[PDB]
Protein backbone atom coordinates (compact mmCIF):
# COMPACT_ATOMS: atom_id res chain seq x y z
CA UNK A 1 0.00 0.00 0.00
CA UNK A 2 0.86 3.44 0.23
CA UNK A 3 3.79 4.66 2.91
CA UNK A 4 1.26 6.25 5.62
CA UNK A 5 -1.27 3.29 5.81
CA UNK A 6 -0.66 0.66 8.70
CA UNK A 7 -2.47 -3.05 8.35
CA UNK A 8 -3.43 -4.27 11.62
CA UNK A 9 -2.24 -8.05 10.25
CA UNK A 10 -3.96 -9.76 13.63
CA UNK A 11 -6.84 -7.72 14.34
CA UNK A 12 -4.85 -7.10 18.27
CA UNK A 13 -3.10 -4.01 17.09
CA UNK A 14 0.12 -5.55 18.23
CA UNK A 15 1.51 -7.01 15.15
CA UNK A 16 1.80 -3.76 12.37
CA UNK A 17 2.75 -3.91 8.85
CA UNK A 18 3.67 -0.73 6.24
CA UNK A 19 4.97 -0.59 2.68
CA UNK A 20 7.97 1.69 2.37
CA UNK A 21 8.96 0.80 -1.23
CA UNK A 22 5.74 -0.74 -3.36
CA UNK A 23 6.45 -4.08 -5.49
CA UNK A 24 5.36 -3.06 -8.90
CA UNK A 25 1.85 -2.72 -9.63
CA UNK A 26 2.01 -6.25 -11.91
CA UNK A 27 3.17 -8.13 -8.45
CA UNK A 28 1.30 -10.77 -6.03
CA UNK A 29 1.81 -11.51 -2.52
CA UNK A 30 3.79 -14.81 -1.75
CA UNK A 31 1.95 -18.26 -0.68
CA UNK A 32 2.92 -20.11 2.22
CA UNK A 33 4.74 -23.36 1.69
CA UNK A 34 6.70 -21.56 -1.18
CA UNK A 35 10.38 -20.59 -0.54
CA UNK A 36 10.82 -16.99 -0.25
CA UNK A 37 14.08 -15.09 -0.20
CA UNK A 38 14.19 -11.55 1.74
CA UNK A 39 16.49 -8.85 2.97
CA UNK A 40 16.18 -8.89 6.31
CA UNK A 41 16.91 -6.01 8.93
CA UNK A 42 16.28 -6.04 12.77
CA UNK A 43 16.14 -2.57 15.39
CA UNK A 44 15.29 -2.08 18.78
CA UNK A 45 12.90 0.15 19.84
CA UNK A 46 15.83 2.93 20.40
CA UNK A 47 17.27 2.51 17.48
CA UNK A 48 19.90 0.18 17.75
CA UNK A 49 20.53 -2.14 14.19
CA UNK A 50 20.41 -5.82 16.12
CA UNK A 51 20.51 -7.91 12.99
CA UNK A 52 20.89 -7.68 9.48
CA UNK A 53 20.72 -10.76 7.16
CA UNK A 54 20.91 -9.85 3.49
CA UNK A 55 19.67 -13.06 1.93
CA UNK A 56 17.36 -14.92 4.08
CA UNK A 57 16.05 -17.73 2.86
CA UNK A 58 13.07 -19.43 4.25
CA UNK A 59 10.10 -21.68 3.48
CA UNK A 60 7.03 -19.12 4.13
CA UNK A 61 4.64 -20.31 7.16
CA UNK A 62 7.19 -23.61 8.22
CA UNK A 63 7.93 -21.66 11.80
CA UNK A 64 11.56 -21.34 10.83
CA UNK A 65 11.35 -17.54 11.71
CA UNK A 66 10.35 -15.54 14.01
CA UNK A 67 6.50 -15.10 14.10
CA UNK A 68 6.49 -11.15 13.28
CA UNK A 69 8.09 -12.12 9.99
CA UNK A 70 6.58 -15.50 8.74
CA UNK A 71 2.92 -13.46 9.39
CA UNK A 72 3.96 -10.49 7.68
CA UNK A 73 5.90 -11.44 4.68
CA UNK A 74 2.50 -12.99 3.51
CA UNK A 75 0.77 -9.13 3.38
CA UNK A 76 3.89 -8.28 1.22
CA UNK A 77 4.34 -7.65 -2.66
CA UNK A 78 7.11 -9.51 -4.46
CA UNK A 79 9.39 -7.00 -4.47
CA UNK A 80 7.89 -4.77 -2.05
CA UNK A 81 10.01 -3.55 1.27
CA UNK A 82 8.16 -3.24 4.17
CA UNK A 83 8.34 -1.80 7.67
CA UNK A 84 7.22 -4.13 10.34
CA UNK A 85 6.25 -3.67 14.56
CA UNK A 86 6.07 -6.10 16.72
CA UNK A 87 5.11 -6.94 20.09
CA UNK A 88 7.91 -8.86 22.09
CA UNK A 89 5.32 -12.04 22.02
CA UNK A 90 6.01 -12.38 18.23
CA UNK A 91 9.83 -12.06 18.32
CA UNK A 92 12.01 -13.73 20.53
CA UNK A 93 10.10 -13.10 23.78
CA UNK A 94 11.48 -14.10 27.03
CA UNK A 95 14.66 -15.80 25.90
CA UNK A 96 15.61 -13.14 23.54
CA UNK A 97 18.53 -13.61 21.48
CA UNK A 98 21.92 -13.39 23.15
CA UNK A 99 23.99 -11.41 23.12
CA UNK A 100 22.12 -8.48 21.27
CA UNK A 101 18.43 -9.15 21.69
CA UNK A 102 16.80 -8.87 25.36
CA UNK A 103 14.37 -10.92 26.81
CA UNK A 104 10.85 -9.20 25.96
CA UNK A 105 11.79 -7.22 23.39
CA UNK A 106 9.77 -5.28 20.84
CA UNK A 107 11.32 -5.33 17.50
CA UNK A 108 10.62 -2.91 13.95
CA UNK A 109 11.60 -4.91 11.01
CA UNK A 110 12.55 -3.83 7.46
CA UNK A 111 11.86 -6.54 4.95
CA UNK A 112 12.33 -6.22 0.99
CA UNK A 113 10.78 -9.76 -0.22
CA UNK A 114 12.64 -10.42 -3.10
CA UNK A 115 11.41 -14.03 -4.63
CA UNK A 116 9.09 -16.25 -3.93
CA UNK A 117 9.24 -19.69 -5.41
CA UNK A 118 7.63 -22.99 -5.46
Amino acid sequence: GSPEEWLDILGNGLLRKKTLVPGPPGSSRPVKGQVVTVHLQTSLENGTRVQEEPELVFTLGDCDVIQALDLSVPLMDVGETAMVTADSKYCYGPQGRSPYIPPHAALCLEVTLKTAVD
